DNA sequence: TCTAGGGTCCTAGGACCC
DNA sequence: TAGGGTCCTAGGACCC
């Protein structure tokens, strides 16, 4: 009763993207993030800035302090959602059971499938050849009889690159793996483990259900049963998005309210156009907003409210201004939607 | 170095219902 | 009849 599960995760999906598009881009270091002076971060990066330690994540002032030459790239957003919508056309040649995590990376339960002999490891393959073939962008995959394991194998012969994993290899795979690597265990879960003497697999495996029960609740119930290699998630393809977000980071802190409503009002028009192309009549669950400060505090509110309204969103971030902002200066405002259930 | 913007999921207290 | 459910809401870890 093993299943074959698929991890397909695009090269440095965004900086593979603009090096095809522009070959100049090819063998230097270059990255898509927010400019120093825009107080941005790295969203990805290609292999050539990654010598130099250049990470998503990480502060774009880092990234230029480690890579003086980065080239510094703004993100074209349509381009990577047109090779996402491709890439995934391209799974469902192979089968129906494909769950999208983001764009550029799906499970594909390839349990009950014809192609390729039943084997998952040349299904693999022939996905990732064919991605080149008609996008001319390389991606890596990982096999093996769950979804966690997958993932985690996707990124082990990462680029242009696949990894197995049989039920026979599991235990011996799991005995040294770092609980990091889990999907879900965080820095800060990490480190919690950590100080408790926990940080491989292995070490979960010489522990107590109930003792991860009453440190951790459902998570510890979660990380138990991943150092087990028991991942029961079932590939789901009808996934639907619930909310709609918009926000920015200004250059600079503000400080008085006028310059908040400012930015709201062209910050509303974006989310109006980007709910409208998935509720056209605009009717919503919830909408609010969002301040984060000079100390990096966040706070949001929010209520039910049945349609986009954009001067109710204002009165909303008037009064958490008023209210929860003491002096501080503001560095970044959202606006937020929370979409009906259906 | 100085910390994005798109999201998902979980947790927790009080309100509210019975 | 002392407690059991289920929304509302804010916050935060985590993911890409
Ligand atoms: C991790 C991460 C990704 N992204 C974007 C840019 C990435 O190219 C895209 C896909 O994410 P990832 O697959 O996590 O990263 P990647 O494709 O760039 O690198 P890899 O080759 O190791 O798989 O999502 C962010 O904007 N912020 C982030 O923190
Ligand atoms: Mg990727
Ligand atoms: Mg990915």
């Amino acid at each position: 009763g093993s299943r074959k599960i698929i991890h397909v995760d695009m090269d440095c999906f965004f900086a593979a993207v603009e090096m095809r598009d522009n070959p100049a881009l090819r063998d230097i270091p270059i990255a898509i993030g927010g400019s120093r002076e825009r107080r941005g971060v790295i969203s990805t990066a290609n292999y050539p800035a990654r010598k130099f330690g250049v990470r998503s994540a990480m502060p774009t002032g880092m990234a230029l302090k480690l890579c003086p030459h980065l080239t510094l790239l703004p993100g074209r957003f349509d381009a990577y959602k047109e090779a996402s919508n491709h890439i995934r056309e391209i799974f469902s040649r192979y089968t129906s059971r494909i769950e999208p995590l983001s764009l550029d990376e799906a499970y594909l339960d390839v349990t009950d499938s014809v192609h390729c002999h039943g084997s998952a490891t040349l299904i693999a393959q022939e996905i990732r050849q064919t991605i080149f073939n008609e996008l001319q962008l390389t991606a890596s995959a990982g096999v093996a009889p769950v979804k966690f394991l997958a993932k985690i194998a996707s990124d082990m012969n990462k680029p242009n690159g696949q990894f197995v994993i049989t039920p026979a290899e599991v235990p011996a795979f799991l005995q040294t793996l770092p609980l990091a690597k889990i999907p879900g265990v965080g820095k800060v879960s990490a480190a919690k483990l950590e100080a408790m003497g926990l940080r491989t697999c292995g070490d979960v495996q010489k522990c107590d259900l109930v003792m991860l029960l009453k440190r951790f609740g459902k998570f510890g119930r979660i990380l138990w049963e991943r150092s087990q290699g028991i991942d029961e998630r079932d590939v789901n393809s009808e996934r639907l998005r619930k909310s709609v977000g918009v926000e920015r980071t200004m250059a600079e802190d503000i400080h008085h309210w006028s310059e908040c409503e400012a930015i709201i009002e062209r910050l509303y028009p974006e989310l109006e156009r980007r709910l409208a192309k998935v509720k056209p009549d605009l009717l919503i669950a919830r909408q609010g907003v969002k301040l984060k400060f000079d100390d990096f505090q966040q706070t949001t509110q929010e209520h039910v409210w049945p349609r986009l309204n954009k001067a109710d969103l204002i009165a909303t971030a008037r009064k958490t201004w008023d209210e929860r902002r003491g002096g501080r200066g503001v560095r970044l405002v959202g606006l937020h939607v929370t979409l009906l259930d259906p």
